[PDB]
């Protein structure tokens, strides 16, 4: 009589819609640490699922771009036992000097999104494989290629 | 103090004369600091309007 049953399905398509506040104050792209809450503007957090059936702590940060008007950055962090490692976009425009890279997010002036990625789809490095992510996710042996 | 505004003339029976010298009354962009040395601090909106 298993306490628990289920075939666990791994995480593959994450859908965000937010409402970003147009008045808040601008941020530096270069200075952005997310271990320091004033360098970006907002963090939510996200559970997220392995081949196995781990859950694990995915926090998303968005700062506000103060170069670019009408320009958001938004960070990935995937939150194991040893500590919170920052999630890399493989082709994401949003660059820091501390390696970290996020996505860039434009809006038009009614509100609207601008672009996304450059106009490119938003795929991140695989979680588990440190030979694609300089922050390998320990995934206690599932898939390391999600 | 550079404040630049536009001048109305009216004849002497009470009727309207010219308005900025015959050219039509646009203003500089609100939120534009290229173009206004007071910039409108638009939170956000449209800097060109």
């Amino acid at each position: 009589i298993p306490a628990e049953f289920g075939k666990p399905k791994q995480t593959a398509n994450i859908e965000v819609g937010v409402n970003l506040p147009a008045n808040g104050d601008l941020k530096d792209p270069t200075q952005f640490d997310f271990s320091d809450p004033d360098t970006y503007n907002r963090s939510t957090s996200s559970t997220i699922y392995d081949s196995m059936g781990q859950s694990y702590k995915l926090t998303t940060y968005y700062l506000k771009d103060q170069t670019q008007p009408n320009t958001w950055n938004t960070y990935y962090t995937v939150t194991d036992k040893e500590g919170e490692k920052p999630l890399n976009v493989a082709a994401g425009d949003a660059q820091t000097p501390t390696g970290h890279v996020g996505h860039t997010m434009k809006f038009n002036n009614d509100g609207t999104l601008a672009s996304l990625n450059n106009g490119q789809p938003i795929t991140s490095v695989a979680l588990g494989d440190p030979a694609t992510n300089t922050t390998p996710v320990d995934m206690n042996g599932a898939d390391p290629a999600q």
